[PDB]
């Protein structure tokens, strides 16, 4: 990832520049709760203005419309309004983003335009997939894929990816705009800077911090950690199949991955053989059932979680056992929480974990968060830096000029 064109080093003097975004904002009603994408985009867009650009078209998606065009519901014109005072620059929204009328409006705009076209995802040849109002699923047509995409590619002379967030999907907007230069913009450049060095050379020692819910779906994920890492702390839901399988321990409710359980000891078998030291928890935060309001406990794997009862968070001796291997780590990469920390109550073993990333930070690590100033870097994607750190190619990423 680390000989990808970047629009820092791409000309656009004159240049008509189509701009894959992350404009994808929280809304309600229509209105933009936060600005924080749009906001991330500006230096790139700016960039290109300051550069001189003949126009800039800025291309994303926002919401869930699956291929048919929702304007009242899932339009980008309230984004084109924010933009243009975050810009101090009008921006021109276009009421679609292919056809022959958008492709006029871009041929030759006036030097400088800044030109939003309405969201991608109204096609069903963005995604190659979508539904109907009925909610039956629907299939794109080859032919009617390519003239999309050869749609989005009359609209400029360069094309800057700042999607990085996309890039795992093979979708119209990333891999489909055919231009002579395809450039990552300040947001992608960033993401490719700090995983290539992660994934390439890392400082040692490499902590890997892996959490969330289901052991299945992260087999790859980790096996790919352990050709990399020198340390893995394995937390959330999936630490209960691991402390099952391999100490029998009680877990209760607890998540448990049946399927998962029967490579635990294959996944410990390779840590071995590769030095990897794995702190699993020690102790938790058990909660009487799925709940934010949930009554809470305390268990550790001596004594067991009781019946009828989960670990969602782990205990104060876990946080010490995950610190030690933070002090130790040059380089961090922090993939799903350790606890349900979007519940106050099962929010502290990642709320802490998160202090110890910071003062870490603080101390020279390197420190990765996956999908703010206090650590390295916080990704913006977060399916793509997972199948990042699966070690799988990502379609916009690899789409991108080399050099
Ligand atoms: N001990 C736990 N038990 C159940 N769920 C958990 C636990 N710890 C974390 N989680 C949840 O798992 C989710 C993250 O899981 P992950 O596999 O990363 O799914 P996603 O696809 O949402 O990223 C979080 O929303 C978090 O609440």
């Amino acid at each position: 990832l680390s000989n990808k064109l970047t629009l820092d080093k791409l000309d656009v003097k004159g240049k008509r520049v189509v701009m894959r975004v992350d404009f994808n904002v929280p809304m309600k009603n229509n209105q933009i709760t936060n600005n924080q994408r749009i906001k991330a985009a500006v230096p790139s867009i700016k960039f290109c203005l300051d550069n001189g650009a003949k126009s800039v078209v800025l291309m994303s998606h926002l919401g869930r419309p699956d291929g048919v065009p929702m304007p009242d519901k899932y339009s980008l014109e309230p984004v084109a309004v924010e933009l243009k005072s975050l810009l101090g620059k009008d921006v021109l929204f276009l009421k679609d983003c292919v056809g022959p009328e958008v492709e006029k409006a871009c041929a030759n705009p006036a030097a400088g335009s800044v030109i939003l076209l309405e969201n991608l995802r109204f096609h069903v040849e963005e995604e190659g997939k979508g539904k109907d109002a009925s909610g039956n699923k629907v299939k794109a047509e080859p032919a009617k894929i390519e003239a999309f995409r050869a749609s989005l590619s009359k609209l400029g002379d360069v094309y800057v990816n700042d999607a990085f967030g996309t890039a795992h999907r093979a979708h119209s907007s990333m891999v489909g705009v055919n231009l002579p230069q395809k450039a990552g913009g300040f947001l992608m450049k960033k993401e490719l800077n700090y995983f290539a060095k992660a994934l390439e050379s890392p400082e040692r020692p490499f902590l890997a911090i892996l959490g969330g819910a289901k052991v299945a779906d992260k087999i790859q994920l980790i096996n790919n950690m352990l050709d990399k890492v020198n340390e893995m702390i394995i937390g959330g839901g999936m630490a209960f199949t691991f402390l099952k399988v391999l100490n029998n321990m009680e877990i209760g409710t607890s998540l448990f991955d049946e399927e998962g359980a029967k490579i635990v000891k294959d996944l410990m078998s390779k840590a071995e053989k590769n030095g990897v030291k794995i702190t699993l928890p020690v102790d938790f935060v058990t909660a009487d059932k799925f709940d934010e309001n949930a009554k809470t406990g305390q268990a550790t794997v001596a004594s067991g979680i009781p019946a009828g009862w989960m670990g969602l968070d782990c205990g104060p001796e876990s946080s010490k056992k995950y610190a030690e291997a933070v002090t130790r780590a040059k380089q961090i990469v922090w993939n799903g929480p350790v606890g349900v920390f979007e519940w106050e109550a099962f929010a502290r073993g990642t709320k802490a974990l998160m202090d110890e990333v910071v003062k870490a930070t603080s101390r020279g690590c390197i420190t990765i968060i996956g999908g703010e100033d206090k650590v390295s870097h916080v990704s913006t994607g977060g399916g793509a830096s997972l199948e990042l750190l699966e070690g799988k190619v990502l379609p916009g990423v690899d789409a991108l000029s080399n050099i």
